[PDB]
């Protein structure tokens, strides 16, 4: 299982982005996917996760009501829609897959930068 993120960018506070994470390799099998983020000098934290079969969602408190995680089985891609971005949302966002802390993750992507200026 190989993961590649895209959709990062640089926007002002109040703006929106949508991150993508495409899975490749053994994409026949089903795995849950999550988004994580890490600001320079800080420990990485969970943002959101999704069950592949049910599309059941999980959200960190910091992003509730602002970010939406979703998945498309045909495209084997998970998405993070981000609205009402805040400067403190600035970080590298990484995708991970495994079966539902980040210890449940078995395969990690590369990371994509999100910057939100004041």
């Amino acid at each position: 299982v190989q993961l590649q993120e895209s959709g990062g960018g640089l926007v002002q506070a109040g703006g929106s982005l949508r991150l993508s994470c495409a899975a490749s390799g053994a994409t026949g099998s089903t795995y849950d996917m999550g988004w994580f983020r890490q600001a320079p000098g800080k420990e990485r934290e969970s943002v959101a996760a999704i069950n592949w079969g049910s599309a059941g969602t999980y959200y960190a408190s910091s992003v509730r009501g602002r970010f939406t995680i979703s998945r498309d089985n045909a495209k084997k891609t998970v998405y993070l829609q981000m609205n009402s971005l805040k400067p403190e949302d600035t970080a590298v966002y990484t995708c991970g897959a495994g079966r539902i802390r980040e210890s449940w993750v078995t395969w990690w992507g590369q990371g994509t930068q999100v910057t939100v200026s004041s």
